[PDB]
């Protein structure tokens, strides 16, 4: 089975079109993740400038915590004004957790990020190397068939042929090339390097596919970041205040218990 009529050679012309075409469509669609390369690594310098700002909330915060641990060992936590203190922190100890939840988050979906994109770049390594290497075994049919005892319909339709496809391929585009060419005697030979070429492509695009939504999800994490990030910034001051008054309702109770040993 060499390519001997009109319509193997154009079966034969459009798939090793479509296989070549993988590469540089998978290059396209590939370089549409590099804005999300660049958006996970603004979110990560936004969570450390975060991290910063908060920090003095914090330390406020951990101050309130050992002064209550303190209280609750001397069995005066039910102290009313450290029953108030409690009251009126328990807001930023919630937005401290959420921080600390939602900064995770986005910093696992930064990873994934990441990890997808590897996956999309060598999946697209791998359908060019398998692509490019199918298509020159097509070649070697087609250029057969430019002489010998095909049709001058054959050789002509093979004289004619580019390389390279007029648009961008697709997991469709590039199916219906192989079932058309499964028809075809010679080109039948190399159907499970089709196969793979195919696969490959899919994976890659896939990949492609859980880098954009993977990235979608941070950014709402992000977002909520933002929010409880801000929250904790404007309590600093009033957090401070608080972890001055427990530790004096702390001291007094140490002070007490001393003096009544």
């Amino acid at each position: 089975e060499g390519l001997k009529t009109k319509d193997e050679v154009e079966k034969a012309c459009h798939l090793a079109q479509q296989l070549k075409e993988v590469s540089i469509t998978l290059g396209v669609i590939y370089r549409t993740t590099e804005r999300h390369s660049v958006q996970v690594e603004a979110h990560k310098t936004a969570i450390d400038k975060h991290a910063d700002a908060v920090s003095r909330a914090v330390e406020a915060l951990t101050r309130v915590d050992v002064a209550l641990q303190r209280l609750k060992e001397l069995g005066k936590a039910n102290d009313t004004k450290a029953v108030k203190i409690i009251e009126n922190i328990t807001s930023a100890r919630e937005n401290l957790a959420l921080f600390n939840n939602e900064t995770q988050a986005v910093l696992t979906a930064r990873d994934h990020v990441h990890k997808h994109r590897a996956a999309a770049l060598q999946g697209w390594s791998d359908a060019k190397e398998k692509g490019d290497a199918a298509a020159e075994d097509v070649w070697v049919l087609l250029n057969a068939a430019k002489k010998g005892n095909g049709s001058a319909d054959v050789k002509a339709a093979a004289e004619k042929c580019s390389r390279y496809s007029s648009s961008s391929t697709s997991e469709t585009e590039l199916q219906k090339a192989i079932d058309a060419a499964a028809n075809v005697g010679g080109l039948s030979a190399h159907k499970s390097k089709y196969g793979d070429v195919l696969n490959k492509f899919k994976l890659s695009n896939a990949s492609v596919g859980a880098v954009r939504d993977t990235s979608g999800r941070g950014g709402k994490h992000m977002e909520k970041v933002n929010n409880v990030a801000k929250l904790l910034k404007d309590a600093e001051v009033s957090l401070a205040a608080a972890a001055a008054e427990i530790e004096e309702v702390k001291n007094a109770h140490e002070t007490k218990v001393q003096e009544e040993m």
